[PDB]
């Protein structure tokens, strides 16, 4: 399951509410350098003919299907306070080894 | 599955030879940060139960279970020459840039 | 020298507030892997002998000395809205992109 | 000192020689996501009015100016064999923390 936390699916109401017009949020995973790989985390405002669209807590999550697989499991929090204020991601397959 | 091209495959046959220990790769993924994952990639001498067990010319891939949702696909590839040599992964899972 | 933006000075006067403990934040910087080097963001209790401690806005910072090479003429910034809510930093001595 | 060990630069100057054109190389430091730094390695055919040229074992290092405080101390070193083969960044004053 791809999910959200309550905090960040607050968060994110908050933001689709206040910018007013909208679909989602695209989750995604980019290369970052030659050993590297980052999380894509951005508004979106359709699906692609490339997307399958998920839904949890009544936020809707865009997600290119050559990476679903990979993404799967990923849960999106918001931390809402202190130095690391902002959103993060987890997934228990992957360690902090 | 996993796959080596030939470059990477004759690097790493070569690395096999010069240390004669063990069984063959490791490929894996960690945590970087909250924001981002790292490929692993090391020798490993025994495999254990939990591992899917590939060979691609001659070399022997070992990736845990549970880290084939993120690897599945990928190509270990090398660069012979030029600033960037070194080891490089090819992975259809991720979206290059 | 090191500054914080209006921002990021009222984010921190609150954190600093709510936990009525420490002297202020310190700003560092440590290896990221081999190619690469990651922003410490941290409250500290009590500066080092080692230390250059400024003030902006009522926050102290504190840099170890032989980390300026690296951060001086920085701007910690603050982001209060959308997917980059953060903490995040304005280095000169650092290209964009 | 921005310096090169014995490797790099005999590893370098076999890529220069080989490529027959040129200066030298570009030794940078970019942004890297909202919290990371990276080093930039490449190729240049000539200094910009932007840059200082260093000279280390016979390879012209060409650096931006803006960047030139941060860069001193990094040493260029290269890993001739192993899984991590390849180009690498140190300075002693950036602690693997």
């Amino acid at each position: 399951s791809i999910t959200l936390s309550d905090s960040a699916a607050a968060r994110v109401n908050t933001f689709l509410a206040n910018r007013g017009k909208g679909f989602g949020l695209r989750l995604g995973v980019r290369t970052s350098g030659c050993s590297g790989m980052a999380y894509v985390l951005e508004f979106v405002d359709e699906p692609t003919p490339e997307d399958i669209v998920f839904e949890d807590k009544g936020v809707k999550v865009v997600v290119d299907g050559k990476s679903m697989q990979f993404l799967d499991g990923t849960q999106l929090d918001f931390v809402k306070e202190g130095l690391n204020e902002g959103f993060k991601f987890t997934n228990p397959n992957v360690k902090d080894e």
